[PDB]
């Protein structure tokens, strides 16, 4: 008698899929952001959770941190992409700086929390592009046409409206 005539699995069997993430909205994230989730699979998706969880931290160089000591190498595989991102970030003006190190942050939480396994609802997404837009359509234009020198794919998506479309204009 037990918990062995009830289910089975409980805290084992739920896995992040980047392929379970609504499409519309993997569209509206960075190439370079989702080469790394088309790369990472069930064994290095299992500690994300467990650094998320931890924290807290001021910046992502601690969980970088937290990755490198947890998974030496998938530290250095979110290294080596946030690296990038930063190097281009460096290159972004104050204001468009401040949308960039802000927007991400909205995105990167959303599918940080698909890693934690509080996988958010079709309309949580809305949510998250809902304040880019909320951001980028106040920034200055010239400050809106240099974050698509830095984040050219974004940027992209932000002036045709694609994100719009998704966010509910806004």
């Amino acid at each position: 008698m037990g918990s062995s005539h009830h289910h089975h699995h409980h805290s084992s069997g739920h896995m992040f899929k980047y392929e379970d993430i609504p499409a519309d909205y993997r569209d509206l994230m960075p190439p370079e952001a989702r080469d790394f989730l088309q790369n990472l699979s069930d064994g290095d998706k299992t500690v994300l959770k467990e650094v998320f969880k931890a924290g807290p931290y001021k910046n992502t160089e601690e969980s970088i941190a937290a990755l490198k000591k947890k998974s030496p190498e998938l530290g250095a595989k979110v290294e080596k992409l946030h690296a990038m991102v930063k190097s281009k970030i460096a290159a972004l003006g104050p204001e468009a700086k401040g949308f960039a190190e802000k927007s991400i942050e909205i995105a990167r939480g959303i599918k940080a929390r698909y890693y934690t396994g509080n996988e958010p609802t079709k309309d949580d997404l809305k949510a998250s592009v809902k304040e880019v837009l909320k951001l980028y359509k106040a920034m200055s234009d010239a400050g809106k046409a240099d974050f698509g020198k830095q984040f050219p794919f974004l940027a992209k998506v932000f002036e045709s409206g694609k994100a719009a479309k998704f966010a509910g204009e806004n």
